[PDB]
């Protein structure tokens, strides 16, 4: 998934990823915005 969590690092997208997107869900950054892994 992609959220409009704007990023300097994966860190700041990891709590929304684990919010709504999944149990062990992960997050990384590219182009200043998140690319969330819902697993």
């Amino acid at each position: 998934t992609v959220i409009d969590v704007k990023c300097t690092s994966p860190k700041q997208c990891l709590p929304p990823c684990k919010a709504q997107f999944g149990i062990r869900a992960g997050a990384k950054c590219m182009n200043g915005k998140c690319k969330c892994y819902p697993h």
